[PDB]
């Protein structure tokens, strides 16, 4: 096919990143809390500067769309991010490398990794 | 992604004879065989009372989710427990000891040490 199972699977040993409860039929989640806001704050309370990525299936396609930006309490993701190079720099390191390995479990399953159209606004290269 | 898994491995391991390496994929995995069920019985069926916990990373947060429950004669974890005050404190008290030692290993790492929402189900003081 192959399977949302497979895909799945697969996804998931790329590390850390997808959020399984977050995917659905054909659209799958991932994201990174990279970096923290504040330690001042309460563990429970901490919130994180990161990205986070929709990820949709069509056919043999699979169609990504990133953004940068904070995870707050609730577990929302918010596109701003603090404007400090060195915290960005983080960010774009995780996600490139997770970039890497997503483009090398793609190929293994035969299928294409294709940017969505409104990562024309994306921020940073990729 | 910094720490890494095998630094996370190492410094878990000192903590003490919790973290069950074989068992370790994005999630770490610790356990503790607090009351043996019955002495009676011989070193090769014997069974334990205690508890086992999954730690899930996500970035620089890390998640717990403790469960107690029984140890079986197959090496299972089965989420049920004896009913007895005396045994349950002493699972308990295990577990609070080793939690202590977690905290203060994560704020080491300068890693951020937060519960799973799951927990809301756990039935002992934390």
């Amino acid at each position: 096919h192959p399977t949302r199972g497979k895909l799945l699977k697969r996804f998931a040993q790329i590390g850390p990143y997808i959020r399984e409860q977050q995917c659905q039929e054909s659209q799958f989640f991932f994201d990174c809390l990279a970096v923290c806001v504040n330690k001042k704050v309460t563990p429970e309370k901490r919130e994180f500067w990161g990205w986070w990525m929709e990820l949709e299936r069509n056919g043999e396609q699979l169609i990504y769309y990133y953004q940068v930006g904070l995870f707050d309490k609730n577990g929302d993701w918010v596109n701003q991010v603090i404007s400090k190079k060195d915290v960005i720099e983080s960010i774009h390191e995780t996600l490139i490398r997770f970039h890497d390995f997503l483009q090398a479990a793609v190929s293994e399953l035969e299928m294409t990794l294709v940017p969505d159209e409104k990562m024309s606004n994306f921020p940073l290269p990729l």
